[PDB]
């Protein structure tokens, strides 16, 4: 039993009263779905390749919608706390459970990401991915920032939190700020 979040009666994996999320890591160097780079280019700001930023699964990204540009939840921050769990054969147990806050700067569309991001409703609607999670966070790893956490697709609990001030200031230069 590598996944430590138990499905509830509605199939949603939870831990100690809190919703769980799956995670992966990605690299692609695109500007991304929140416009976090100079307008009209596909060039991300360096901070959006370097910092703790995420591409959530589509239905969370756009709060139930299908918009992949300036999704409703662009610029939100989420605190992710490892449980010690992972999906068997698709991750491992991390060295510690220190929480980490990530800012939403991109989207993980359903299209091309069925296993992890194929979730057909937003959190609260009891729709889950193929591993039983209501939401997925793909974590930017271009400069090894997730490798430095030693996170190998950990299972986490998730919640929205106010963004740290540096991330809030970064987001102000994304094109989707005030969209």
């Amino acid at each position: 039993r590598a996944q430590l979040c138990q499905p509830d009666a509605h199939g949603v994996r939870r831990f100690n009263g809190r919703p769980c999320a799956s995670t992966t890591r990605y690299v692609d160097g695109h500007k991304g779905a929140c416009g976090c780079g100079q307008k009209g280019s596909d060039t991300p700001f360096p901070w959006n390749l370097q910092k703790h930023v995420t591409a959530p699964s589509e239905r969370y990204f756009d709060d139930g919608g299908s918009n992949l540009w300036c999704g409703k939840n662009c610029g939100k921050c989420v605190r992710l706390t490892p449980t010690g769990g992972f999906v068997p054969g698709k991750g491992g147990a991390p060295p510690n459970h220190n929480p980490v806050v990530f800012m939403v700067t991109n989207a993980c569309p359903i299209n091309g990401n069925e296993e992890w991001c194929g979730i057909s409703g937003k959190p609260g609607t009891n729709h889950v991915n193929s591993h039983g999670y209501e939401v997925h966070f793909d974590l930017q790893d271009q400069v090894g920032q997730v490798e430095a956490l030693h996170w190998d697709n950990p299972e986490v609990t998730w919640e929205e939190v106010p963004c740290p001030g540096d991330l809030q200031a970064n987001y102000q230069q994304c094109e989707c700020h005030n969209s």
